[PDB]
């Protein structure tokens, strides 16, 4: 009868540094990185907890966390404890298990029956009620959310070796040749970093783990493999609980772990039929947002036409004689006369000077592009001035601009 | 030393039905009419009070007020009485003086030193501290906000006859030949419907007025002329207290009393340099707004190209193969392939069917435009199907569409 989410606390691991995103995460954590037009990455895991009916949320932070904490303070500010709601920001860790262990004194006063451990650095929509039900009905010590991926794609993941009842018999960190699913050997089960426990069980294990000087104090390296060995670990299929819009052709999950994958996932939202339906109202993503003026398009000559094509344009964007194609603009962008953006992911408050022409870029928050700058024409010059992927995507920060 | 706004209550008259706006105000009051992309008309008077430092606001409603009250409840909900703040929704009265008189029991517990009476159906920005200052320094029984307008334009206004100290010696309702300003007879002083009183003085002028069966129970017809004769009435120049952005070439103020004037004021926001700076942050306009997805533009062939030119587009707008020029779109608009909007004011949640072509229109909230519909091409056909101004602007509601 009663939803299991009533008795669950969501515990968000938001220490992720996202190193291979380089200067994008130099002064902010990966969960604080903007995505999709408005939100930040962490807002998806948070919104999944909210929409699943989980009213107690803890967020463990650490690295360059101030802008992540400022975001949480201002955007996730509507929980009231006297309605049995809590939003706890928990800065420091020794590992992902220690990030929970160190805050056991905040958890236990709430006495939640269940813990939902979440990675806060992925983009995905998921109804955690299904995982909670499966966890209690199975009897498991830990239920682990997993993606169905072709075996070749599973090589970058922690992979769960499963039997034909979906009980986890082995776990390999990044196998070059991942074990297949019994009876569907084309696909392997890749762990999402999503774990469901009985709270008292979990607390046994964080204490057991903290006493062990051999342990790296991580769920992935230490606690999960221990349970796979002497306990009972079961797998939950993302496809069973993923919240799919009518306009999403497959379950959506993205890591945006590299500058290419980050650029791709954002730019794919300019498609006619995007993989991610950012217009779904039935599973909405809450974030911090302000009342902003509308987007403005001005100038209509043969020399300059302020307009966007196959693009996503947020509010408070003034497109002044600038030509946009296959670009995603966050809030507050000013693009000026005769400038051109193509294949551009443009983070909030960026300013594009007159006559600048940029292609295949990610522009960091607040960057002021000088008048006349060109990017995307000269691979060697671009690679010297900016961070350039093998793909030809240039990440542009203010400190790179300042160095010219 | 201390600001006079600390001791003032702003009392907003929001009963205005706006008859000359016809079907636009059939199901909502004029203060509830959308303006500028996001806000409603009433939000300007409210924001002027807020930004002037006035912390107690009462809003008198009446005519078809369901959507106005819903807006006030959801958008103007952040006043907390224990911080000495109040926002009172006070719902069709005998007149604008009766709208205050009937709610003396709400005012007097607050015991504000001053009352700032505001018309809630105009678009303008004004720092009321200046008017309060002038009121106490002058000695007046009422200080009246006035526009400087050329005499020919002043005939549609209540007009104040002044002497050389700006003391009001007479008041004429809509004079066919308006009295000029001494030493500037090209211009007359037109009353804005903005009155400042000492609260104690105002309370019996309202009691005196309610006892008089000859009175229409209005500030303009009854209360002000009595004081102009028997008391002390002084005029305040809008130009002295108007809040002008650096990007506004003159004091603004708009009545949008007709469908043309409403269409013009909205469409003028598509200019390169608009008369109204909706991007000013020094005097912001608070309104009700929701977290919305960004605007999206799709399709790019010779048959259809989704893009906007010389246009203002709000969030949650999907512009799918539709061509927009000199248009203002509110939130939630869906424009579909091969459709065309020109000189269009498009209120929230409107849907434009494929192949439709509309020019010089105001589209009401939520209207679904059928595929292939053309407007602006055939003056005789348009005038039969819709409400058409002499200038050629057609107002389109759902019930007009339903009868085709």
């Amino acid at each position: 009868v009663q939803p299991l989410a009533r008795d669950a606390m969501a515990y968000v691991l938001a220490g992720g540094r996202g190193s291979r995103l380089k200067e994008l995460t130099d002064r902010r954590a990966k969960p604080a990185v903007y995505f999709g037009g408005k939100a930040r990455i962490i807002d998806f895991a948070l919104s999944n907890a909210l929409n699943s009916g989980i009213r107690r949320i803890g967020v463990a932070t650490a690295y360059k966390a101030h802008s992540l904490i400022r975001h949480l303070q201002r955007g996730w500010d509507f929980f009231r404890p006297e309605r049995n709601e809590s939003f706890d920001i928990l800065p420091a860790y020794e590992g992902t298990a220690d990030a929970v262990y160190q805050n056991i004194d905040i958890i236990e006063p709430y006495a939640p029956e269940y813990m939902v451990i979440l990675a806060g650095d992925h983009i995905y929509k998921m109804d955690y009620e299904y995982m909670l039900q499966q966890h209690v009905d199975s009897g498991a010590d830990v239920t682990i959310g997993c993606l169905e991926v072709p075996r070749m794609e599973a090589t970058g993941f922690g992979v769960m070796h499963v039997n034909e009842k979906d009980e986890i018999i082995d776990f390999i960190e990044k196998p070059a040749d991942p074990p297949g699913i019994p009876g569907n050997e084309g696909f392997a089960l890749a762990s999402m970093g999503i774990y469901v426990f009985h709270t008292k069980f979990l607390m046994e294990a964080l204490r057991r783990d903290a006493a062990d000087p051999t342990s790296s104090r991580d769920f992935g390296k230490d606690i999960i493999p221990y349970i796979v060995e002497h306990g009972k670990a079961v797998a939950h299929r993302f496809a069973d609980s993923c919240v799919r819009s009518d306009f999403e052709h497959e379950p959506y999950w993205r890591d945006v772990g590299t500058i290419d994958a980050y650029w791709q996932a954002n730019i794919d939202l300019t498609d006619v039929v995007p993989d991610l339906d950012i217009y779904d109202k039935s599973w909405p993503i809450w974030t911090y947002a302000e009342i902003t003026p509308p987007a403005k398009f001005v100038h209509d000559d043969e020399d300059r036409r302020g307009s966007a094509v196959s693009s996503v344009v947020s509010g408070d964007c003034i497109i002044s004689g600038a030509a946009l194609n296959r670009s995603l603009l966050f809030t507050g962008v000013r693009a000026n006369s005769y400038s051109r953006l193509e294949n551009a992911v443009v983070l909030p408050s960026v300013k594009i000077g007159r006559h600048a022409q940029l292609s295949n870029v990610v522009i960091d928050h607040g960057v002021v592009i000088p008048e006349g700058l060109i990017v995307g024409e000269d691979p060697e010059l671009d690679a010297k001035r900016f961070r350039r992927t093998e793909s030809g995507i240039c990440l542009i920060t203010q400190s790179m601009i300042d160095k010219l």
